[PDB]
């Protein structure tokens, strides 16, 4: 019967800027592990909010920090991806229902890709708050879609990599860190929900659409995970 | 004034067996996030020794944890690699001065390979460390050569991939985890020394000579380790 402390994570400054902005409340800015923590007091929770910075040890340190250090028991992600698969477009909200680390290859001792030995393939999320997701996003006629999210540290800007990640997972989208937040989560039992607007379609212009669609899609996700946060 | 506190990692339970063997003290076993702590008392400090499962998400959460769960004051990691050079032999060590992460790539964005934004292509490890173990190899008349060690989350077994890895990188040995230990530690400002010994020639034979010599060389590399903390 303590308050709720909340976790919230973006991977990029880009991606919680409109978090701050939405939550509008004062934030204590607390530094630690080479992050900037901002801790603020929403509604009977305590919300705390980060930026990783790009890529899966980034986003593996930072939210093992969100939660041994500021004991978080809940953790959401919100930011950016690439689109995987045609109904995906610019701007289109997705949940991520299971993530994978799309360029682990043990293969040389026959493990199929994205297999670490005491691990596995596919990392699930939470179904509680996937459900949460799903029954805002009904009431509110916006279009929330569901599927796998890839994610690796490269940034995918190819027709051959594109088609590797829907071959191999059946991934809908690519990012850099969704599935070492919800590994981390799931090692010490904490619900996550990871939730992407895509930015771009993971092709040969996909740095200039990025550029071009950070903010807008940044914001779509921001105003989604406030949604949630407010559910809770 | 209290006493050190040292975090002794490796990546597999093969890399640790000798290790908790040849400090030869009582350890108490503490479960957090997925790892397993042993924690024992030997010589006016404690030592922490954990396996944290393989690769950089992996090792990147239990140095996090180490350093923010256990408070370690220095790390060691200690385990087994694949040569990239003809003068490191199986069974030879190496003390990482520099590591990069060798597979990520935001060229996209003309970053180099290995760069992300807010980082470096290269992390160093704790100059006092290595000074130290480089004394002991010394006095002890034991070869211990230097480099750069490439992390990355394959398995590295092929002629193509070695030689990109020295081109790239001037990289000496390639394995899956020194560089996200090394990470962690820069940015809690942990000093943090890497050894590794030669398992395999990261070649089509790797996967081989890795199951061949892993407790060998992984006994060589502990021994090496305790050595260094009988100094501190
Ligand atoms: C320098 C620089 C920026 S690297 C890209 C950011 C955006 N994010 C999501 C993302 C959006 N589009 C992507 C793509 N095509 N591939 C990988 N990841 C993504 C992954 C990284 O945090
Ligand atoms: C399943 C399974 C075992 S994956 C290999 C282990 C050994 N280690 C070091 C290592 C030794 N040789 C290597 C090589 N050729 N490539 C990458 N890493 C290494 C990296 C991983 O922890
Ligand atoms: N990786």
């Amino acid at each position: 019967q303590g308050v709720q402390k909340i976790g919230i994570l973006g991977a990029m400054r880009e991606e919680i800027t409109p978090i701050l902005e939405l939550f509008g409340v004062d934030f204590e800015e607390i530094p630690l592990g080479g992050n900037v923590f901002h801790k603020g007091v929403y509604h009977n929770k305590e919300i705390i909010v980060a930026y990783s910075k790009i890529g899966k040890v980034h986003s593996t340190l930072t939210t093992t920090s969100m939660i041994l250090a500021f004991g978080v028991q809940k953790v959401l992600f919100s930011g950016v991806a690439g689109s995987l698969v045609k109904d995906l477009k610019i701007n289109d909200l997705l949940v991520a229902t299971q993530l994978v680390q799309h360029d682990v290859d043990l293969s040389a001792f026959d493990h199929p890709l994205g297999f670490i030995p005491e691990s596995a393939i596919f990392i699930e999320t939470s179904g509680s708050l996937n459900a949460l997701a799903k029954k805002i996003a009904n009431e509110q006629h916006i279009a929330l879609k569901e599927g796998v999210i890839a994610s690796g540290d490269q940034f995918v800007h190819s027709k051959e990599r594109k088609e590797f990640l829907v071959s191999e997972f059946k991934a809908s989208a690519v990012e850099m860190e969704g599935a070492s937040v919800a590994f981390v989560c799931q090692k010490f039992g904490v619900p996550c929900c990871v939730l992407r607007s895509i930015s771009d379609n993971a092709d040969e212009k996909a740095g200039m659409s990025f550029d071009e669609f950070l903010e807008k899609s940044a914001h779509t996700s921001a105003k989604f995970l406030k949604s949630m946060v407010d559910e809770l």
